[PDB]
């Protein structure tokens, strides 16, 4: 009763060459690909890469595997995978892709009577996702995932998504858990690229990422906001208290300087100004400007005290208003 | 006397196919799984992963391995493991699982006359354990461990725990040693998940983790507590000592600011406020508020000194009481 | 003359099964283990692990390998190691063990006429060594090394050390070079553990480690000691110099606070107080207490200056004596 | 119709030795190499290495593979690659080179009737790129890429670029994306090196790198520039304000000191002065010199106040001019 | 014409056993080793290890490989390397050695008619180089490289350097490029070690390393030197300026303290004082002593101002002279 299956497997492997694609010189092999994202690994901004774990699957038709028997399906494992022909699928953007071999190589091979073949594999792809940090942290990233044949051009092997976009790519509810990103959706597409070796079909899947704010607020913005308010306290102190007001100006300026250096330690070493950088620079101007007002006041406090006192009183009102007004423009400009 | 065993092994391998599960098309294969945790590796909060070393074991019935001989058991090693059929067990949540091959691949294969098979393997699983750090550090984590068949659905292979929960999962006394966690217990369960490929049984084991407090007390809370007390010292200084009291307010505020940044360096970059963050913010208000009182006093110390002196004396009593009262509410709220 | 050896090897492999232990069902296999430590790798306190490189060797008797020839010994290499049976030795505590394959797999196989077999292997074991940091840095660590059979219980395979403890375990003179530890000696032992799978003999080797002090003295203790002395300088300053004495108290307190945070960065995140922590806390009290005395003096310097002056003069003598006395108790308590 | 291809493959492998190069003892094997850079990985300055992902390809003529059939080309995969002879190409400067095996080993093997063979491979090379950081960050780096035969000297195997330089080496538009470098172009060349083993042809490809400035401006230069301006504010303060001006000099000097240490943390530990180091040193002199002027003024402010006041007024103009003039020389000298 | 080579290879492998060394029981195998250092990797002081890439080569005589043919040499690749016998050479001090397999395993096998065999291999050795940091950074390190047979004692296999020391070991001109070391030369030697397994010949190569100074000057020495000068500025300030002089003493002392902690972060955690540590301690005394003089002056400035003024004037001259004199002794003592 079990020996029947053994004979079927031997017959299929008899006269079957794994080095030749099905329907060679007779038609164009058609492969249907479906992907399931078990978990979306962390997105490393420093290296412009992200880690994703998926159960990649491919379906194709092979007439050489036709068989007749009481059972309409033949579930199997990785043992027979190497005995037959499989597409040389690879990721054009993947920097380091490895599979899982424990406890057993996570592979499946299901064959039907008509010859249809299902082959699912588990992979962890450390693909590269370039990011334009011009509106950072109010930036949206579209990380793609490109894969295709390595040796078979479009004229021989063609990859096509199965059913609609939703069924083609599926993400687990708990898989999309990123500490500093939100998975807003997924999209798929196909295209042909012209290469010296030939034309190859490219299967591209794009993931929409919306960075979640709140970590930088407690890390960079809030210390800067409170630092500016700290400097404004000097405006409420007496002019003759030269030493007391000097500490506020010097300490606040240095505090802002170290925050900028510390803030960018985690940020990638990008050679352009980000939105956060402008906010820090503006905050630096307020604290720096406050010290200049105190220095200017102390220079003329002996000649014309009347004007010096007026400026100090005016500064107590003008500076808070400008800082508050600036925030509304800054936050509204990006949060819209 | 020894040659008898050699003949038995040859007979079993004669006509035995390792690509077909036992009892194919006749019944449903039943597998009993028992796990022993040699050591519970570190729990990395930054990557939301934990490392665990276990001696995973599986038991199943195979009639093709029946034999008769003087010895009722046939202890063996990994050499014969590849010669027979084994389940394609895998961890649905494991991110990187590897075995130990030194000195020899840590595997066993014991076979009885009735055909029962025992197969134990040693593995190190770097599984992912998402955590909700809303009550951090007063948070309880339930890290699961999900595993099951990769190619055989529930209709063909079924996993069931052996005996009770205590016997099914065992943790070594010295294995459960975490520098910042306590292993409060273990639990097991089974469920069926509906997938496009089919229905698969899932064996889930949950470990109860109770974070141990005391490291953060010496790291974050105590410096904050002493910093607040340091600011309150300014209330005991003379009002005319403008410079002396200025140092306390400025230095304390900056000290709190750097602690918040330093404290969250180890903490995961979560985009929400934790319990520790609120405690820091409240402590920041006290030190920041103290400076405001000094600034307010210095502004009116010339017009109405009577009220200014009253506030300074009152501040010496009100502020310590509020800080002490706040701690009791904060600690009692979470420690209960 | 050389062809004679070739025939001998072929004869031994004829009818020899590597899947069966020698003397199966006739006696209990006896294995003698000798270890040589080429180099004792670094001891990582953060991960509670240590790296050790050893030339592990095993000796056992096998009658199936008996041969007669002009040469009494047959030196060989790893090529024939896989062709015969070897014990499934493994480390019960090893977290990641790997061998060296360059230039050639470092293995030997020597066989005598009587059938005795010598098999030496080179390994690098990243074992786990839990430590109780209650007296840190005045702590002594006893890192064990447990290994034994994985599939053969005590009733089949037994491990016994050869000769005495000194000969069984040998450490190279230059191998025991640790930047923050001293290798005070080695010890060995054997025991039987009862397991669900059966009873297995355990070969445990313990290494005595005595942490060497001097790195923390220049890193933590000395800055703390000098910081306390710095605060005491304020006692020699005039009371009216409110600003001058304020800097000492504030700066010293903050300096101690940052040292505690910086000091524990390298230390493991243990949720209990160490001996160093108590020393820091005591030093923190002295600097903190000095500020309180200055604040207390400034509060009553106008009402009863006589008592205020007396306290300041007394503080110059009392505080240094207490700090000096405390050190003698602290150092003597642990250094004894 | 498909069986025809199978017979052709068997015929070619019949009597074909993969250990012998084509045309042995009859001519000199000629190999044409073409390279495509999929992505130029990060350039690590600390380790003087860079990561590059390329689709390395080699073409050569082999008469032993001649065949006749309806199809003029025989696309294949890695399965037949090991069955034939391939050059032992290697990178003379590569420190760690690994290929990608997922989903399938990324290799191709195309054979024509005339016997021409195309063999493309995907590799990730962590080559070493020594850099002379004398004009850092205004430095241009020329990272080479050397490869050639390991066992076949120039008299047997010769490597030659195909077509022109542009076609020989191609870089993807999105591949050349470096956070702190610009890919200004590529160049190729060939040379013969005399070695004890023999003469080997070397294929060298040089990549022109132009470091992009702007990250260090926000990291090092700007804090230094603002720090110098901060010190100059003391020149506008009254001489009798000894305490107020003391803070500026001390705080600014320490701020510059920490920036130099922090700035070089990312920079490689080079034992020579860079252009940035000189800029920091000059900025340090200005802040340090300003303190000396204040100290000098305070020393003679009692004897000859007339000269002291003149210096203070003059310093307000001289110091800003020198700092501004120095920047123009510094920036113009390197930015030209 | 090409088939002749194929027959020769088959004949040599006929009756050839790779498990037996040449001339077994007839003589002692002699192996000549020559080494070429392609590049000397970084020397990691923290782990007391260094990385080196070499083209290790071995030459020996084997009469079993004698052949007659038109070609006097048979260049080959790694394919035939495993088919013959090769020495089990290994590095007695190497902690992790791996080869390069891309594009092809970098190995060669050349055989002459007389039977001489040449076998060159490329390796990357992460050997351990213990260092005595007593004169750090004015320290000279002699990193050795020990290798020899693992299974064949001196009585069977002997390693001898070929020709002189210069030819035996060769270092590329661009290979010896270390950011903090100079390669002053190389030396070789041979010795016999007595081991329980037997006597083995050891081939030791020593590399002379002279640490290059200049990185620590800009990192540690210069900030310390300028810090001491900064403290001496207080000697030029008026005694009554208690607050002004207090900042210099406190700020300088703390600045020195943090430099010592920061300086040793990169330095290995050695439990003894280095030359740099003594320099820091001496610099700490000067800044600390200066504060004591100010405190002492302020204590007696009211009783006997005459002596207080004299000390302040004297301090302006004595302290700079002692610091300058100390440097000459310190630098001359080690730089000689
Ligand atoms: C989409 C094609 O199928 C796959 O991609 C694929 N390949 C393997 N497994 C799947 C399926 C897909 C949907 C969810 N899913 C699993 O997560 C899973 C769970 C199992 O239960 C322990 C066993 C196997 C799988
Ligand atoms: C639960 C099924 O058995 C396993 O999971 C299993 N597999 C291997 N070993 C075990 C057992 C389980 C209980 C403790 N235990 C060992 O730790 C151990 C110790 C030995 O002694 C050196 C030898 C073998 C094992
Ligand atoms: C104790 C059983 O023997 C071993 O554990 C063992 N195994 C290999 N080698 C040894 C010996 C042991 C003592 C020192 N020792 C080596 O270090 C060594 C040195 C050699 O010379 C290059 C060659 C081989 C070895
Ligand atoms: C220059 C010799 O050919 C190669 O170096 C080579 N080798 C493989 N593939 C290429 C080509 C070269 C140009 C771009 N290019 C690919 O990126 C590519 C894209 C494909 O489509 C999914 C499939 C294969 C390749
Ligand atoms: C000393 C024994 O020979 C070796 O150690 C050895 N082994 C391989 N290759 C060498 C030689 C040694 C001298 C320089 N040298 C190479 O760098 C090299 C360069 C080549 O050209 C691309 C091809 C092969 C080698
Ligand atoms: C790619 O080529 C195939 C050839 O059949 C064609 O059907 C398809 O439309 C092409 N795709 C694009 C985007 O041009
Ligand atoms: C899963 O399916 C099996 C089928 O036999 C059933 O016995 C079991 O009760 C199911 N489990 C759950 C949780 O529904
Ligand atoms: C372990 O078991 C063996 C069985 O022969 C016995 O000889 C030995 O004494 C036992 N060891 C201990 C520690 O009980
Ligand atoms: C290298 O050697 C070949 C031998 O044919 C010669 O043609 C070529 O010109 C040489 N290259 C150089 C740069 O000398
Ligand atoms: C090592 O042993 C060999 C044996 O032939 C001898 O020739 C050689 O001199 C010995 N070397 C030393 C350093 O004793």
């Amino acid at each position: 009763n079990i020996t029947i299956f053994t004979r079927i497997l031997d017959g299929l492997l008899d006269g079957y060459d794994n080095r030749l694609r099905p329907g060679l010189g007779e038609r164009i092999t058609q492969v249907r690909t479906d992907m399931y994202v078990n978990s979306f690994g962390p997105v490393s901004d420093t290296e412009m890469e992200y880690t994703i774990d998926i159960f990649f699957a491919q379906t194709w038709k092979d007439e050489r595997l036709r068989f007749k028997g009481p059972m309409q399906r033949l579930p199997l494992n990785n043992l027979l995978a190497s005995k037959i022909w499989t597409p040389d699928t690879f990721f054009h953007n993947g920097k380091k892709s490895f599979a899982h071999w424990m406890t057993t190589p996570n592979r499946m091979l299901r064959i039907w009577n008509d010859g249809r073949v299902l082959y699912t594999l588990r992979l962890t792809i450390s693909a590269e996702c370039p990011m334009d940090l011009e509106d950072f942290p109010m930036d949206e990233q579209n990380c793609p995932l490109k894969f295709g044949s390595y040796a078979y051009p479009n004229s021989e092997v063609v990859y096509v998504w199965t059913n609609g976009s939703t069924k083609s790519v599926v993400v687990a509810e708990d898989g999309s858990r990123l500490n500093q990103y939100h998975l807003m959706g997924q999209t798929v597409g196909t295209e042909n690229i012209s290469t010296s070796t030939g034309e190859y079909t490219i299967m591209t899947a794009h993931f929409h990422l919306k960075r979640k704010i709140g970590y930088f607020v407690i890390q960079t913005y809030l210390p800067c906001i409170m630092t500016v308010i700290l400097s404004q306290v000097s405006f409420w102190l007496n002019r003759e208290s030269v030493a007391a007001r000097t500490v506020f100006g010097v300490t606040t300026v240095l505090t802002m300087t170290t925050l900028s250096i510390s803030a960018r330690n985690s940020l990638p070493k990008v050679a352009y100004a980000t939105a956060m950088d402008w906010f820090i620079a503006v905050c630096y101007a307020f604290v720096f400007s406050a010290l200049l007002e105190f220095a200017f006041v102390n220079y003329i406090t002996k000649s014309q005290p009347a004007r010096a006192a007026k400026i100090d009183k005016m500064s107590r009102i003008v500076f808070p208003i400008l800082f508050g007004t600036f925030n509304l423009v800054y936050w509204a400009t990006y949060l819209n």
